């Protein structure tokens, strides 16, 4: 309760005193102290003009920041410092890329949102786990599918249920509705299931070109850019990338191993005496994230940079892949290992 009185009390300090290079696609967010990312994501939401706009309740938004905050687990990926990374590159679209061309304010509002609440409650294990498992999420969830972004979804849901937590209890009915609408689509949406089925769609309309009049565009954009801020990770350089690597490889493999532990074999990118990063790695950028890049850039000329970071990463795998092959003898000079 003490980060909830200086959260409310001390003042929402302006985005540069935060560092001078915080609006820029050049900035890594998981620089920032873990101690100062609530602080921070007052400061955005205050330069979006979001609590003016909506006139939040500092008293809610303050309680409603700490306990999204306090729904994220420690898994080695999947954590706090992604949410706020994600929710970091939606900033930087709203600011480097003039979104209120393409949507409405509640949209850009509902995809911050959406990205600070995205990934509640992770548990470090995918959805296939969930149904193999037969955990409580697949009971409830495994016959509509996406079964931990329904359940990202609902612990958003039970936040904003929580008294003194309701950010949006003071909206007309309608536009909670709306709110609360958009945050399960854009939720839902961070299946990579869900892109991979849309993405065909997602071609269509960079091709024919954005019609802000369309509503299906509307919603088809938002389902783009929340990919874009939840892979956004690969944007920058080739330190972040190495080191978010070594985070979603432990988590992976740490699945493999209860996989392993229950009598099922687990996804060759799960299975640690299997996996061969960099193919793995090269892999994902060419056929996941360039192309989801690539439809920003078409949408967004501004976007040009992002993809060519994603290009760079991907590049850099290639060069340091001999690395991964045992030449000579380790270290320790013994084969002990064999
Ligand atoms: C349905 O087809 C698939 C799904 C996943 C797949 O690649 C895995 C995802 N992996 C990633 N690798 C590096 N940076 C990543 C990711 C992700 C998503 C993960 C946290 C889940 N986000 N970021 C920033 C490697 C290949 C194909
Ligand atoms: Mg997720
Ligand atoms: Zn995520």
């Amino acid at each position: 309760d003490d980060e909830y009185t200086k959260l409310l009390h001390d003042g929402i300090q302006p985005v540069a005193a935060i560092d001078s290079n915080f609006a820029s696609f050049t900035y890594t967010p998981r620089s920032l102290p873990e101690d100062d990312t609530s602080m921070a994501i007052l400061s955005m939401l205050q330069d979006m003009n979001f609590i003016n706009n909506y006139k939040i309740d500092c008293p809610t938004l303050a309680r409603f920041c700490l306990m999204v905050k306090k729904g994220y687990r420690d898994p080695p990926y999947h954590n706090w410092m992604h949410a706020f990374s994600v929710s970091h590159f939606c900033y930087l679209l709203y600011k480097n890329l003039e979104l209120t061309n393409y949507l409405e304010d509640i949209e850009i509002f509902a995809l911050f949102i959406s990205c600070m609440c995205h990934d509640l409650d992770h548990r470090g294990t995918n959805n296939s786990f969930q149904v193999a498992s037969k955990s409580v999420l697949a009971a409830l969830y495994s016959s509509e599918g996406s079964v931990m972004e329904r359940h990202h979804f609902a612990q958003a849901i039970a936040i904003l249920n929580t008294h003194g937590c309701n950010i949006f209890d003071h909206f007309s009915r309608k536009d909670y509705q709306r709110m609360l609408d958009l945050m399960r689509d854009i939720i839902l949406a961070t299946d990579l299931a869900h892109h991979l089925r849309i993405f065909k769609d997602l071609q269509k309309m960079a091709e024919v070109g954005y019609d802000r009049n369309n509503k299906q565009h509307h919603r088809l954009l938002l389902c783009l850019l929340m990919t874009s801020c939840d892979l956004s990770d690969q944007t920058k350089g080739w330190k972040t990338t190495r080191k978010i690597a070594e985070l979603i490889y432990k988590e992976f493999f740490s699945q493999g191993d209860l996989e392993k532990a229950m009598g099922n074999r687990p996804m060759e990118m799960m299975d640690r005496e299997k996996a061969y990063i960099p193919e793995l790695q090269i892999s994902f950028m060419e056929h996941i994230a360039m192309p989801i890049y690539k439809l920003l850039q078409d949408l967004f000329p501004k976007a040009a940079e992002l993809y060519e970071r994603v290009a760079s990463n991907r590049e850099h795998w290639t060069k340091v892949s001999h690395k991964f092959t045992i030449r000579g003898l380790p270290s320790n000079n013994s084969l002990d290992f064999l």
